[PDB]
């Protein structure tokens, strides 16, 4: 479409409500607010991993291919390369 944004978990971190959850999977953010009501997980299984790393959570249940592809649909932007070998968890500084 157009040039991506490189978005961060600092940032996204803050979108971890319903209002607006979201979630990494494959070095890439997407966004499944309005999904949250449409996905067959439900929706408190969604907010459980909001703003967070959810790739095992979800290829845990083998997403579906159609899935895989589903996401481009509900695509927002890049999750920056050097943000996801942050894991935003085990603290910042400390
Ligand atoms: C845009 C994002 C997402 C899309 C498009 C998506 C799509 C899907 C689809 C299509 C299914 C399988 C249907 C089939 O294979 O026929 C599924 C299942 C599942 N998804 Fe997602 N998913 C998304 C995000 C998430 C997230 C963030 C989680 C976890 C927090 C999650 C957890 C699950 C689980 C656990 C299942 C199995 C359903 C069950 O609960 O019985 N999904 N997802």
């Amino acid at each position: 479409d157009k040039d991506v944004k490189y978005y961060t978990l600092e940032e996204i971190q803050k979108h971890k409500d319903s209002k607006s959850t979201w979630v990494i999977l494959h070095h890439k953010v997407y966004d499944l607010t309005k999904f949250l009501e449409e996905h067959p997980g439900g929706e408190e299984v969604l907010r459980e991993q909001a703003g967070g790393d959810a790739t095992e959570n979800f290829e845990d249940v083998g997403h579906s291919t159609d899935a895989r592809e589903l996401s481009k649909t509900y695509i927002i932007g890049e999750l920056h390369p050097d943000d996801r070998s942050k894991i935003a968890k085990p603290s910042e500084t400390l």
